[PDB]
């Protein structure tokens, strides 16, 4: 197996995953590392099984059909790992934690958002559809664009939406477009 993980790229106290050679620190992985289970697969592994059991899972889909879904057990999975993607780059360091907003000439969003809540609401199962967590997510990076107006850090929320957008597509098999 890795010996950084996966998300964070650093050492430290690491799970194996006992299907891939992929490894995590126990908070980084998305849910939490789970406390016995042998073997253990990480979420990689899961949502390949998905694809494998069902691959006509992979078949383009509508994002309005997608919002839509519920959060039934595979939905919640790969929301999961959507969020999982995102942490994965390093610039979310930006939108993990709460934000604060005390800029000349801004004012801070009515609805602050940020990654570490929409962690909290998945793993409290607040999100009924997929649409919520989508919604929260993309919250974030909108707030932020809003937020910095011309400062070039506004570049940071593009790009970190770029990644959950790209990620969104691929593991919900949306239907390619030009
Ligand atoms: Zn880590
Ligand atoms: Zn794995
Ligand atoms: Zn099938």
């Amino acid at each position: 197996n890795s010996n950084i993980c996966e998300v964070c790229n650093k050492w430290g106290r690491l799970f194996c995953c006992d299907t891939c050679p992929r490894s995590f620190h126990e908070h980084c992985h998305i849910p939490s590392v789970e406390a016995n289970k042998n073997p253990w697969s990480c979420i990689f592994c899961r949502i390949k099984t998905i694809q494998e059991r069902c691959p006509e899972s992979q078949s383009g889909h509508q994002e309005s059909e997608v919002l839509m879904r519920q959060m039934l057990p595979e939905e919640q999975l790969k929301c999961e790992f959507l969020l999982l993607k995102v942490y994965c780059d390093s610039k979310s360091c930006f939108f993990a934690s709460e934000p604060y907003y005390n800029r000349e000439g801004s004012q801070g969003p009515q609805k602050p958002m940020w990654l570490n809540k929409v962690k909290t609401s998945l793993n409290e199962q607040m999100y009924t559809r997929v649409e919520g967590f989508v919604q929260d997510m993309r919250l974030i990076f909108h707030n932020h664009k809003e937020f910095y107006r011309e400062d070039k850090f506004t570049r940071l929320g593009i790009q970190v939406q770029d990644i959950f957008e790209k990620n969104f597509r691929n593991i919900f098999a949306i239907q390619e477009t030009s």
